[PDB]
């Protein structure tokens, strides 16, 4: 009668980067006993700065696989890309069972480490029968985040992580969650991405804006012959002119171009100053760019049409 | 008796959705850089009020196409015009202006005021905005109390140092926010109460001269994510690139690739400051990356865009890392 | 083939307060006739500062009794106690077709007016379909906001109104609105408050803590028999002593007691250091003190058992 | 050779929630002042690496159980000890640290640092923020940069100055902020890199003067929302307070009977200050009330607890409406 919960770790420094195995870090936290069963497997153990398409895949199929197997699952995982990482199984997640990441600012041996209370609060929430179906969650700082907004706002602060346009789902407080929220977005077993065969994404890269932006990064994307290319825009998701005129060439030439912001909240807009339409363009809303990648490389296991990226940027 | 006089005040006119115009009050399509300065001065009859304004029109552009060349541009014109004026507001567009704001805090000689000002809205817009921000960037020009705080931005009823400021949502009228520091003042009714002023040397307080300057340093950004790609950064150092700046996850930290590609790239002489795609907080030393070691330079609380304009102008004076360090340590 | 949306108006410095008639404000914006075909009463013209209980009343039975007459509403409203009013129809409206309160911190004739742009946004609000059924919301400066959350966080900023602990339900623009949330906490048909037949509230007071607090603001609501006494506490709804002695025998004396906090943001919770059980006091969660002064005036027209009053602070 | 010596540290400890207990590391349920000092600081080992910590319980409380005369011990027992110490930290709970912190900032005249630290979650919980937040408040307030700053509050991580610091969340370790002004400086790895220091004058530069008080000026405060009872007003007015605190709605305006009451009040020469419930933002001059006509006084960015501390303080120098402005533009 404790719900069954299975720990996925891929490091960070709740394990710290990457050092400490998930036997550890889950006998570190004893009071996990007290409401859950839990079973630790490793799939990495690694700095999320270097996380990579090989170990998305590898979660998605893993959890995928099983799903039946378990009540829910909690991610343990790196702060820097946690919010790459949550999305990308918000998209590809096909179990509607509770999808937990958590991560930690501090380590397991500094002063007021957050990491435990982090893990507890996680798996309280994978154990919460209405934590089901609201897609891919990250829980940290007693706060009950979705995957699509959540984003890392501070390079040090234990509050960081913040869904920054639509706010959270629920607040954790004695270990219960009041929830007021769910995402409108589609998501996990909505969504008709299915990555279950296969080894490799669409290369998809991110280019910066700025004053005087070198078209030198954009260029060599093309020259490497990406599948698509996230520009981090300057404002309203615009493009310095350099940038703009080698974008333009992509997008006739073989490669979805999606204009995202460098700005770290509000949505890039259609029907500004950018004839998207004209160009062969997509605008990504509110997804900045490393989470338009994600998108934009799901997208382009479906289809290459700009048409039907925009339409696939507008539904999840 | 005794007579009031209003100050001079310069306008220097860069375009921007400040001037920016569409052909419905209610859409939100529009074009940037289409409206004169005389245009937006006659949109604020109330300036007489305040100032004796004169307006030139010094380019006119969106901001997502600033470059270095207006930038020395306007540094010399400021420098130069000192004496001739109380103060200068700029107009600006917002995609950049936290770039341009930053580079004039590094260069301007002149201790009046410099003042920027941009506008979420065009002019053309119902509600627009530019009207009284501009009306506001006066206020800020014209108080003896706004000299000496470096080059600021003022915008939806605040005044913001140049070396904080940012733009901080795609849309929204307050988008512009000093993020780590605060703002220096409200204003309300045509009235300041500065409670701040920034602690980092600006102005007068730098050595960055750009008077004979007629180029910058070639500095890029790389931005980093999950599997990032190494060919812009190859492609940064295989064109001889003076300096890049690495937009990191995090705390400042790389994809082991690009890590790669800019450790080579230093110990050839390449600059390369940490900085980090997180919109707050700063990029510290003493965390995963041994700085010393590579010959990195750590941004602290400088965005990468940030990051580019004061590396540029350390370029100017030093290739050394520790040098270009204590620089970042102090400006 | 437009909507037809009615604008009620109350007053606000929308229509400055509260001297321009709804006639005018309309007039003023000739572009509303692009998205709706636009009826307005006047329903009084007062500075919201001065918004009070019969108002209230009038609105609800307005709204109620109209419902069926018009596709949507738009009340034009002060800025100082929207959150208030809107909290309070959020409530007692029966009426799932769009309502929605807007309001302008800057005169007709200030430059830069926010007012003309604000109630265009509203009426988009008002006209959609897609804002049906979300409860009574509030449009401010392009956001979409729902009436239990939302708040003014600044006494001068035009972007003051957030719904600041669970975040916005869409961004308005161009005209249209991307809905991606929705509250969760029972609304308007949802709930069981009937107001139709009424002609006053329960008469609650709110009483402030801080350092050294006197008890005789919360003793002079008790000596006139006040139904019920929300506390603003300090951090997490807590009491200066002399304060909570009083509330204490208020609480077993006929009135009602609930901790809210003048903290901004967060839940006033149970299980912290107070134990709400043993006085007879109830926790107000997220509503702060002046909205949880309209639930408890809305709940004591059902009901004064203590243990009741906190499940409606669980559900509304 | 020469010798590192640590800076000399008093903790003068007063409860909060930082000395808090409970009887599960996992259930919120706790109770406060219940710890004493010697534990907290046993509870962070790595203390002696920084300070010779001294520790002294001046009381043992809740901070929602403050009072003036624990502010009047803590003034007088720092300005008393200022030669025996480098530094102070005080412990102390959350809810009203920003009155107490005010407090401090205007009547401290010790020009050593004083630095105020508490925490949210009990010391008995899993993850407690107190023992590193006490290690930041040392680090603090051992570092000569945060001298001449006035009267700091450091929690997560941050040092914020005691007139803009409020908490702003029931029950987040990030509460603390500057709502309006921002912080002074951020902390890592023991050091802060310090880039404000405030305006406003506090400290050694104010003329409050508590070291023979034994009592503080009676002022209340009263809340405003839609129909609003004059009761409250009415009772302070009839126990004759000094002075009221209105915490008004938006920009500090009041329901029509609270305003009528307080009028009448401010004729019989009660000061009032009118506030805002608001969180951020002055209650601002030149807006919908005439303060002139009335006799009220506008608290500026100070919110209805603060604005109180300095009505207070005002109170013991004059009862003036026009003297108390200008206190309340001042300090
Ligand atoms: N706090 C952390 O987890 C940062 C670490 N670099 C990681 O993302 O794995
Ligand atoms: N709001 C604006 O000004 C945007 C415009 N693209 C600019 O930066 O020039
Ligand atoms: N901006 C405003 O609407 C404030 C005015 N006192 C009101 O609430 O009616
Ligand atoms: N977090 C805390 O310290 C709350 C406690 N009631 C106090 O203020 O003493
Ligand atoms: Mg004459
Ligand atoms: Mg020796």
């Amino acid at each position: 009668h404790l719900p069954n919960i299975t720990i996925l770790a891929t490091g960070g420094t709740i394990a710290g980067v990457g050092k400490v195995g998930v036997e550890n870090l889950v006998n570190a936290v004893p009071q996990l006993k007290d409401i859950a069963n839990v079973k630790g497997e490793q799939v990495v153990n690694i700095g999320s700065q270097d996380m990579n398409d090989n170990v998305w895949l590898t979660l998605a199929k893993k959890i995928n696989t099983d799903c039946d197997k378990t009540d829910g699952f909690v991610i343990t995982h790196g702060v820097d890309t946690m919010e790459e990482t949550a999305y990308f199984l918000d998209l590809t997640v096909k179990c509607d069972k509770p999808v937990v990441m958590v991560g930690a600012m501090r380590p397991s041996t500094s002063m007021s480490a957050d990491g435990p209370f982090n893990l507890y609060n996680a798996v309280v929430t994978a154990a919460d029968k209405a934590s089901a179906n609201r897609g891919v969650l990250v829980v940290m700082n007693d706060t009950v985040l979705d995957g699509r907004d959540v984003t890392t706002t501070n390079t040090t602060d234990v509050a960081t992580f913040k869904s920054v346009n639509y706010g959270p789902l629920g607040y954790i407080h004695n270990g219960k969650i009041d929830y007021q929220r769910t995402p409108a977005r589609k998501h996990t077993s909505d969504t008709p991405f299915d990555v279950s065969k296969l080894n490799e994404l669409p290369k998809v890269g991110i280019v910066y804006n700025y004053a005087n932006a070198s078209d030198l990064p954009a260029k060599a994307l093309v020259d490497a012959g990406y599948d698509g290319i996230v520009s981090a825009g300057v404002g309203n998701g615009n493009l310095y002119k350099s940038v703009f005129d080698t974008l333009a060439t992509a997008a006739k030439t073989g490669t979805a171009v999606v204009r995202s912001s460098r700005v770290p909240t509000g949505a890039t807009t259609q029907d500004a100053e950018v004839d998207d339409a004209k160009y062969g363009f997509v605008a990504s809303g509110t997804l900045n760019p490393q989470k338009a990648r994600v998108l934009l490389q799901l997208a382009l296991t479906q289809t290459k049409d700009p048409q039907q990226i925009q339409q696939i940027f507008n539904q999840y």
